[PDB]
């Protein structure tokens, strides 16, 4: 049963999500590894290890490999602006 959530990071405070991504469709997906204490995913609470990382900022990470997702989430994160994760729970 889908069970998607959206998450507006304010990163003002925050200089990484912290966020470590594991995995691509092969279909499977993008998964959240790991959270690291400090970043702005933590403090918010809400994205959990285990998550499918779907979309950020409108760019589709469904059919995105591991390489590319961590290429594109390094440009997004290196530009100033709110970022928006949609994720599937687990
Ligand atoms: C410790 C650290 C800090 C910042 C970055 S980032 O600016 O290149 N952004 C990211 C890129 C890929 C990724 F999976 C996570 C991040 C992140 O901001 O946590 C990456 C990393 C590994």
């Amino acid at each position: 049963s889908l069970n998607i959530i959206t998450v507006t990071l304010n990163m003002e405070k925050y200089n990484f999500l912290g966020i470590s991504i594991v995995g691509q469709s092969n279909d499977g997906g993008i998964y959240i590894g790991s959270i690291m204490k400090g970043g702005a995913v933590a403090a918010d609470g809400r994205i959990e290890p285990g998550d499918m990382l779907l979309q950020v900022n409108e760019i589709n990470f469904e059919n995105m490999s591991n390489d590319d997702a961590v290429r594109v989430l390094r440009e997004i994160v290196h530009k100033p602006g709110p970022i928006t994760l949609t994720v599937a729970k687990s």
